[PDB]
DNA sequence: GCGATCAGC
DNA sequence: ACGCTGATCGCA
């Protein structure tokens, strides 16, 4: 019902130097993953090639690495990845459908052409879900069907690159996918195929350990309990908390007693109990996510993680980490943090480096709010988060810990971006009346951020969107909701996004800069992670003096605010000790 | 499969 | 009743 060769050779016109291109991974974790199958669609016509035939052919590989051929494409990382694990090159990305629909509506939730498409009323072609099959029936299908859906897929993205890129125009998003996100995917492939490299002797050590301590614990709630129960139970532990030793009853759930971690804290002066079990489940923790998670997903021959960043998800335009998530190692509590010591260079002699943007999101909200105070506060190079610190625990700059900065920060973000004085008074742990007249005293010293903040949600109310400073979008029709709490997390969510999203586009933007860098200088090191402020590296140790200037350099440079950004840096031999 | 929970930013 | 996430696991 759509016309296309069948090919069983690659032919000249199959060589085109502008195609849509398809290059088929169904499997969710695309790394060393099977090719299933290849289409293109150019000026000459439509065709389908079995990779085992198009991936051995040399004139086929050459057009697929020559930047001067120009592809357009639907998660070209995904490709990309896919096509390094089979030892092949891909470059001249000059259009990915799925960066357009992420830019144009990250709501949309796009994971498949077919989604896309139907933005532009194409309909030509059909939801992968509907070809591949769910869950335990999914499957390949027979090549004649197979052959036909990638090639109705490769010729909606033909069709559908004019009229994206029109609207993409049209939202000054045209440079944001051009010059920002697909640069940055194929930045990310790189990043992803390189993986780190993980000491996995020393995590099966971590885990032996933690199951003996596991133990040790589980023994004592026993104990404090007067009985032995299941200490996983939601059903049994409430019982036990609040029927058996009768414990005040703090918060509910919608199918219970309440056990979360500041309720628990809260009940400490009533009962050792609760202490133990806080403890008892950061310990399962650390092994369940990230010693058994770990060493489930490495790849026992290199010894490397291989994590997928998700470039097309957040609805703020920051990243995610999948499988394993890198973004969310434990660093806050000792015994945690250790857990990085397993995370080494790929090499012997190599070293990790790793930068942080200072305050990040406090400096944009300076810049965008143009908030005089705040604004004098970073050219002055102030730490607002000890400063918060200091002020709420009333101690001198001296004595701030690193969980009062910690807990600072919330109380920062917290009032910026729509805290209640019930809710910063249950984080402090103080009266409501309290905290009511602490949020009046920090809007007293930022009026301009209040401004904003009144602003912003005005401007989200007439537009029905909010921007960033790159113009990333996201769309809000419920600031116009006649529900008071469905209205209100929406107007939280126009006070964040332009700040979250912000900082977004700026590591993004850095990240690329990075690059053209580390090249121009012909170094050996490379970008391993983003963890959103965050970038880690790996390089040989000759070049940590060269890049303790260059990166931080790179990353301050990246965009020009009213007020200075400025970049943390540590390198070590393991990333624990890059810090 | 979902919701509570908790690890990060 | 600050925002943005992903993984685990019991299921009231
Ligand atoms: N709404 C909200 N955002 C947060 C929170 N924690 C972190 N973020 C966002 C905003 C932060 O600026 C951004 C980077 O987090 P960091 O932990 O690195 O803190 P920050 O850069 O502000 O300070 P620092 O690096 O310690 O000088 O992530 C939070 O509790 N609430
Ligand atoms: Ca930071």
């Amino acid at each position: 019902k759509m016309a296309f060769t069948l090919a069983d050779r690659v032919t000249e016109e199959m060589l085109a130097d502008k195609a849509a291109l398809v290059v088929e991974v169904v499997e969710e974790n695309y790394h060393d993953a099977p090719i299933v199958g290849i289409a293109v669609v150019n000026e000459h016509g439509r065709f389908f090639l079995r990779p085992e035939t198009a991936l051995a052919d040399p004139q086929f590989v050459a057009w697929l690495g020559d930047e001067t051929k120009k592809k357009s494409m639907f998660d070209s990382k995904r490709a990309a990845v896919a096509l390094k694990w089979k030892g092949i090159e891909l470059c001249g990305v000059s259009f990915d459908l799925l960066l357009a629909a992420y830019l144009l509506d990250p709501a949309q939730g796009v994971d498949d052409v077919a989604a896309a498409a139907k933005m532009k009323q194409y309909e030509a072609v059909r939801p992968d879900e509907a070809v591949y099959g769910k869950g335990a029936k999914r499957a390949v299908p027979d090549e004649p069907v197979l052959a036909e859906h990638l090639v109705r897929k490769a010729a909606a993205i033909w069709e559908l690159e004019r009229p994206f890129l029109d609207e993409l125009r049209r939202n000054e998003q045209d440079r944001l996918l051009v010059e920002l996100e697909q640069p940055l995917s194929s930045i990310l492939a790189e990043m992803e195929f390189a993986g780190v490299k993980v000491d996995t002797k020393r995590l099966e050590q971590m885990g032996k350990e933690l199951a003996e301590q596991l133990g040790t614990v589980e023994q004592r709630i026993y104990e404090l309990a007067g009985q032995e129960f299941n200490i996983n139970s939601p059903k049994q532990l409430g019982v036990i908390l609040f029927e058996k030793l009768q414990l005040p009853v703090l918060k509910k759930t919608k199918t219970g007693y309440s056990t979360s971690a500041d309720v628990l804290e809260k009940l400490a002066p009533y009962h050792e109990i609760v202490e133990n079990i806080l403890h008892y489940r950061q310990l399962g923790k650390l092994q369940s996510t990230y010693i058994e998670g770990l060493l489930k997903v490495v790849r026992p021959a290199t010894k490397k993680v291989h994590t997928i960043f998700n470039q097309a998800l957040t609805q703020t335009g920051r990243l995610s980490s999948t499988e394993p998530n890198l973004q969310n190692i434990p660093i806050r509590l000792e015994e945690g943090r250790k857990i990085r010591q397993a995370f080494v260079p790929s090499e012997s002699d190599w070293l990790i480096f790793a930068a942080d943007y200072s305050q990040i999101e406090l400096r944009v909200l300076a810049h965008i709010a143009e908030d005089d105070n705040l604004m004098e506060a970073f050219r002055r190079d102030l730490d607002i988060h000890t400063k918060t610190a200091m002020d709420i625990f009333q101690v001198s700059e001296d004595e701030v810990t690193p969980n009062m900065r910690r807990q600072a920060k919330a109380v920062n973000f917290g009032i910026v971006y729509g805290i209640s004085d019930y809710g910063l008074a249950q984080n402090l742990n103080i009266s409501r009346k309290e905290a009511a007249e602490f949020i009046e005293r920090y809007f007293e010293s930022f009026p301009g951020v209040k401004r904003y903040m009144e602003n912003i949600v005005q401007e989200a109310k007439q537009k029905g969107y909010v921007t960033t400073l790159l113009h990333r979008r996201r769309y809000l029709p419920d600031i116009t909701s006649r529900n008071f709490n469905v209205r209100s997390f929406a107007e939280r969510m126009a006070m964040n996004t332009p700040i979250q999203g912000s900082a977004a586009d700026i590591i993004k933007k850095a990240m690329i800069d990075l690059n053209a860098r580390l090249k121009e200088e012909r170094l050996q090191a490379h970008l391993l992670l983003q963890v959103h402020d965050e970038l880690i590296l790996e390089a040989p140790k000759e070049e940590m003096e060269r890049l303790c200037r260059l990166v931080p350099e790179v990353m301050e440079q990246a965009v020009t605010l009213r007020v200075p950004l400025k970049v943390d840096y540590h390198y070590g031999s393991t990333w624990y000790d890059a810090k």
